[PDB]
């Protein structure tokens, strides 16, 4: 089954992180990647100016079930970032989120695929589009036809 990851970082040096993060998940077993987006950069959230966040998305095969796939994309989370000690209910250092899982519909309490908000947010659909450009949804609809019809703007690369 192509699992679609989306991973973020803006700590440290988001490059160093991420790529470290693309070799756990290149590690997790039962599973290989088969392709990762190009890198992307996103404008901070809050006028504070934090840093840029890095954003890519990353196709794995896997025959691990879901939830199994959801236990190492948490174990890597644990293992390679960290929460905010003043937003500890924030996002971690490293975000892994597991977009899509093949054409599978999920509604779990540990799990939501596809990701409940990835529709309206351009840092996932962009580098998932550019990685897997004819796209559709389970409930069909396509990712090129959300991103037109939505007006999104383009990401800059990071």
């Amino acid at each position: 089954t192509v699992a679609y990851i989306a991973i973020g970082s803006n700590l440290a040096s988001p490059l160093e992180q991420v790529n470290a993060a693309l070799k756990a998940l290149g590690d997790i077993p039962e599973s290989h990647i088969l392709t990762v987006s190009s890198f992307y950069r996103t404008p901070p959230l809050g006028p504070q100016d934090q840093p840029d966040y890095l954003n890519a998305a990353v196709a794995l095969e896997t025959s691990l079930a879901p939830e199994e796939l959801l236990n190492h994309t948490q174990r890597i989370e644990l293992q390679q970032g960290r929460v905010r000690k003043a937003e500890r209910w924030g996002p971690r250092t490293l975000d892994l989120d597991i977009m899509l899982f093949g054409n599978e519909v999920i509604n779990t309490e540990r799990l939501t695929v596809p990701h409940y908000d990835m529709k309206n947010r351009g840092f996932m659909l962009w580098p998932l589009f550019e990685i897997a450009p004819e796209l559709v949804f389970p409930d069909g609809e396509m990712l090129r036809q959300i991103l037109h019809t939505r007006a999104f703007d383009k990401l800059n690369k990071w």
